[PDB]
């Protein structure tokens, strides 16, 4: 009754990057929340890839998989001829990892296409609020044309909180060698923590450890949200409204301190409903019971567990899968014994897991001013909801530095223990 122009794919221009403010970042990818007026970005976030600043197909063309990569992630033509790594992510999420873990926590993406106008403008403009060393470590990759587009998980008073649960459960492969018997007792996550203080990576020892917020028992799981409160670092997070208010920004953080912890305690103050000095201890009683409740945890570590054999084991399938000598290997005739096809669905489902022990869950949560919970102390309801981020596909090339890494982790604890 009045013309409408058809469809047509939304192009954000140099014009438009004024509409977007720094949320956060991680090692590979920058997030900014949305300050505007269109409806189409209304509550959602604008995730673009940064790139490396050190760093293609036989014809010398940027390739967004390896050959190894086309092959092992062949179960799928849709995800291995994705032409931009935008959908390549994209197609992950759809076709890899929503068929694991349920579609009901897990949004794939959105994408938009964008201008290397735009891209050059959002680097310029946040490099302010972005941390110091990942500036000098990573800035916007300005040749992309397309950028993924999110539900914002802090919106719908809201208070949200970000978890980066880790790898919550102990190794028993036979390939773990007797030096190494350490594996089986200790979470690597608690055998990092060493490493990365000899390096000044974080300055005191975590509280946290993901045994017991995997654990399934509630208990324990107040135990995890409380260490993880005391200890934040790069695994918890809280915003109000958008905004952080306790741990780092897209980095991690000290401890807290009683400093932070009387600005927590406020920064609560009306949100939950209590007197002074017992607002902070109910919302953590909050949060293990929006953990506890969902069983998300529990399919995340079933995903995880498809690491069966280590990268103690994994090593050994991957030098085949890229037919090469194994270093490792010398004087298993086992592993190397595995048809091809084994051999693939080894590292392909060690790389899945890879994706599930770092990946992110945000619980949200809004005021009485369905899905929700109840703080039994205070006689509040609040509602929430509970999504995965970071569910991205971990390059091939990479099963060298896990297994380098690895080596190290437990090289390292072993003389810290022995001395003594
Ligand atoms: O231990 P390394 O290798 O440095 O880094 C870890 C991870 O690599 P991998 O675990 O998939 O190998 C990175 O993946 P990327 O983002 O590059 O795809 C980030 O998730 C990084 O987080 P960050 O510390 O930057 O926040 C992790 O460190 P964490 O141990 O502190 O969680
Ligand atoms: N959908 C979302 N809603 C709200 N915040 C988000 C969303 N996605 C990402 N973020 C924020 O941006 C930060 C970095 O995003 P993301 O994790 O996707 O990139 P990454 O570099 O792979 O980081 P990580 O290794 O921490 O998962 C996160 O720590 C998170 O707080
Ligand atoms: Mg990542
Ligand atoms: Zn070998």
């Amino acid at each position: 009754e009045v013309l409408f122009q058809g469809p047509m794919e939304m192009i954000l221009e140099e014009k438009d990057a004024s509409d977007w403010i720094y949320r956060g970042e991680g090692g590979a990818n920058l997030v900014l929340a949305y300050a505007g007026s269109s409806p189409l970005f209304v509550g959602k976030v604008i995730r673009i890839q940064k790139a490396r600043r050190n760093d293609k197909n036989s014809n010398g063309v940027v390739s967004v998989l390896t050959s190894d990569e086309q092959h092992l992630w062949r179960e799928n033509n849709e995800l291995i001829s994705s032409p931009n790594k935008e959908v390549l992510e994209q197609r992950y999420v759809q076709n890899v990892i929503i068929p694991l873990l349920g579609p009901k926590h897990v949004d794939a993406g959105v994408r938009v296409s964008v201008s290397k106008e735009f891209l050059e403008c959002v680097d310029k403009k946040v490099t302010k609020q972005r941390p110091l060393w990942r500036v000098n470590a990573a800035n916007v990759d300005t040749s992309h044309d397309s950028a993924l587009i999110l539900n914002d998980h802090s919106l719908f008073d809201c208070i949200s909180v970000e978890i980066k649960p880790k790898c919550g459960f102990l190794p028993t492969s036979r390939f773990i060698g007797k030096e190494n018997m350490l594996k089986t007792s200790v979470s690597r996550f608690k055998m990092h923590q060493l490493l990365k203080l000899e390096y000044i990576e974080i300055s005191e020892e975590s509280e946290y450890d993901p045994l017991d917020l995997f654990s399934g028992s509630k208990e324990r799981v107040l135990e995890a949200i409380k260490a993880l409160y005391s200890t934040p670092q790069n695994n918890f997070r809280v915003f109000l409204n958008g905004s952080l208010i306790l741990g780092g920004s897209g980095e991690s953080t000290g401890r807290t301190s009683p400093e932070i912890g009387y600005a927590f305690e406020d920064a609560l103050k009306g949100f939950i409903q209590s007197e002074d000095g017992h607002r902070t201890e109910c919302f953590l009683q909050l949060v293990s019971d929006a953990v506890y409740g969902s069983g998300v945890l529990d399919r995340l570590l079933e995903i995880q567990k498809l690491d069966k054999l280590d990268i103690e084991g994994a090593i050994h399938c991957y030098y085949d899968i890229i037919n090469q000598p194994c270093p490792i290997c010398k004087e298993e005739l086992s592993l190397h014994a595995l048809p091809l096809d084994e051999s693939l669905k080894i590292v392909k489902e060690y790389l899945i897991a890879a994706t599930a022990k770092d990946c992110s869950i945000m619980i949200s949560f809004q005021s009485n001013a369905g899905d929700y919970v109840s703080l039994k102390p205070t006689n509040q309801t609040f509602d929430y909801k509970v999504h995965f981020i970071d569910l991205s596909l971990k390059p091939l090339k990479r099963m060298e530095s896990y297994y380098k890494l690895d080596k190290k982790i437990i090289s390292f604890y072993n003389r810290k223990q022995k001395a003594e």
